[PDB]
């Protein structure tokens, strides 16, 4: 979807960014951490409750100084008598900045360019750049080499955001990246150009197999997001899961890489366990899923896991574009 | 409703904070703003949500240095287990002041008494004396001319509380004012008395006709309001429709004028189109309606509207009332 | 339920907590207030609404100059498609510390050790150690006394939170406490055993009765805290009113201590009317109940009640337990 904004930044502008966030979370740890957002006033306005990317953006908002005013659905009927567009115009005259997540890419791009201030098109929960961003982030941090020199793989479904986005990242970058999934969930093949484009130019080693022990070769980074359609009755899933569960990451296939220092990754939430009211209604129907689906409660509970610094790293993602956007230096 | 706190308002008190708000935004426009409510802790108690007046006072407040807590019906149960009067008495001991929007005129007048500090009886959404003040405010900013000379007129129900409220504001500033309406929806004539009183003493032109073109003279400014009937069934509206159509705000009323300056005010939310859900639902019963009611997608989205200019004057009127009653000069 | 918490703090322990709380508060009222929690970002994390804790939460935050992110359950869907487990492990990397305040007290301390932070088990709202420190600290604020020579009594079911809580808080810190009960409604002897240890060895008046004029001798406090069942319903009550409205706290109670100087303490919420839209349901199938249940209209509303104070306590206690565990002195 939102990966076109992904597309027309260079190696040099993420390189930016992904210091910026690098010094950021370097200056909280060390409590060198100047506010540069001081007295600024940002609005939260959200269409779905999404408790994960909501804190991260506080967060990184309330470290630079800044002042936030969250709008859930809970707290607004924003569409109903109101245009989305008129009240997004009174807020741009009150906030230095706003940001909409859900709402459709579409009218968020109409009211932005009215703004006399910034406006980020979902730069929260959203597969977003920003996701990108923390994920190469997460990886440049733990093998201190090179981004360039980095082998990661995706399993799973190849044509989901997380999967398109983690392989035009792979290229942008000229990082060794494989997609591994069935041949039938493989990216529609003019995408795949695309990004064998930008590979040539930026040197990066693309690959996008169906056979597991390939991808998982010599991989610094094993990522795999949710497969399972949430859009569909569990009634039907049957077929999906039959395709899917070869690529599931469990134990042997952190092994397959042969690299007892390998790391999981996820950019949640992760189907991983029965702890959820929707783990039960699943695992009521598929008892064989109790233990996990993507992944299983073994990886999810172990030191290959860092999935939750991932997570952490959406936090000063988002902060390295707040004080870029806001901050004035 | 509450314009009987708007009546014993002297014209050099109304103009005291006509002054503190016009100050207090060009200070924060310049970045002379001094926090005055630094350290001071505000409650903003909703009983409907209301994200746009909710804005308005969460802004003033951050940029006084206050903190803020929204208690909205979505986070809160107030009159469930717990009297209002109980819940008020506790949070009138941790709060510096508080912020009751909705529940009706009669309580908040009650759990006020007992409060040893500040508590705003609606200063927020309500057609409030603040209403008033943003829009004077609004007017005087636009015609950089004293307020007594300031011409403008509400079209559509006069007996609605934003007509009432312009008119009793006219009438206390000594402008020229002028309510268009049906004539069996007018003020009851004792209301039309006290404001032919402070009209003698202040000089103020009162006008009330029921002929666009009378109205529409050489104003500065026209206003409506929504008139359709929310209470009752979409339906049963034909009647209303027909009474008040000619009053709409069209391009032809802002002509009528022959003032090519003359500038479109609406407190909000305004019916001028058919992208919220209630429009869509108007719309499908009355297709003559897809451009707007009480004024028109035209009108609306042309540089005769300073609707949203006015509705920033909220935050500022808002921010001058909070520090009157809490920064201590 | 977590008065097991409570048990294993010393009497120079929780002593040390008053003393925090007592010059907190006078910090506060004299201006002389300095802010430990500067920059320190809390999440308050609600599966019910409680917006009388959650206020003395924010409050004792934001005068210590900290930050909040409220999430209820308006806002958030934990437990539903990501563990609690998961949010939490998330949270606590961006967080200084999280308040839970729900949930059972079994996971809370799972997600606890983990943490890299202070985690609050149930801090708020719960009939915590907190609640008993404000009591104690309301009742040493007004006797201006040694707190070993305060004599209090609890009216109504002595196997409640707030019975059991008030009796082992006084044989902790040696006070005169009566539990006045119904004798088939008096704590399980070998809970009554514990904290006739405590009491030897601290010199506390443990003393249960269900004779009213016995308790309520020259106690400095009268205690109660709602009696009847909101789990069952109304219909079914009967039994339980006519055993318990002895137990009442009326006029005659406060007059059969002898004592014209006495206090009404209640923890909150009180059923002493029918302001509340469950006061009506009670009193439509009770009218007996039209002037309070627990305790009467005319205590509740007079100078013998501070609950009030009371509930502000819990603010300035909260801030002393925040203060202790984050602000390094």
């Amino acid at each position: 979807r939102d990966l076109l904004s992904l597309m027309h930044h260079s190696e040099r502008e993420l390189t930016y960014l992904l210091d910026m966030a690098r010094d950021l979370k370097r200056a909280k740890y060390s409590g060198t951490e100047q506010k540069h957002l001081l007295g600024k006033n940002i609005a939260l306005i959200f269409e779905k409750t999404s408790t994960r990317t909501r804190c991260a953006f506080e967060v990184a908002a309330y470290d630079q100084g800044a002042n936030v005013t969250f709008i859930g659905p809970n707290s607004s009927q924003i569409g109903y008598k109101e245009s989305m567009k008129d009240t997004a115009r009174v807020l741009s005259r009150m906030y230095d900045a706003i940001e909409y997540r859900g709402f459709g890419q579409e009218i968020v791009n109409e009211l932005a360019e009215y703004a006399d201030i910034p406006v980020f098109n979902g730069l929260t929960n959203e597969f977003h750049p920003t996701q990108m961003l923390a994920d190469v982030m997460t990886m440049r941090e733990h093998t201190d080499k090179s981004t360039h020199q980095i082998k990661y793989a995706y399993f799973g479904d190849a044509r989901n955001n997380m999967g398109r986005s983690l392989y035009l990242m792979g290229a942008k970058m000229g990082m060794d990246v494989r997609l591994c999934a069935p041949k039938d969930l493989w990216p529609e093949a003019d995408f795949l150009a695309t990004c064998a484009d930008f590979a040539k130019e930026s040197g990066a080693r693309l690959t996008i197999t169906d056979d597991v022990k390939t991808a998982a070769k010599d991989v610094d980074f094993v990522h795999t997001d949710v497969w399972v359609s949430m859009g569909e009755p569990i009634e039907s899933w049957a077929e999906r899961i039959d395709a899917l569960m070869a690529y599931q990451v469990n134990m042997d296939l952190i092994k397959a890489t042969g690299n007892p220092r390998v790391k999981f990754m996820h950019c949640l939430p992760a189907f991983h366990n029965s702890d959820t009211e929707v783990g039960k209604k699943i695992t009521e129907k598929y008892p064989q899923l109790a233990d996990g689906i993507e992944v299983t409660e073994e990886v999810f509970e172990s030191p290959y896991n860092i999935a939750f610094e991932q997570a952490e790293n959406r936090m000063h993602t988002i902060k390295a574009v707040l004080v870029s956007a806001l901050g004035n230096i």
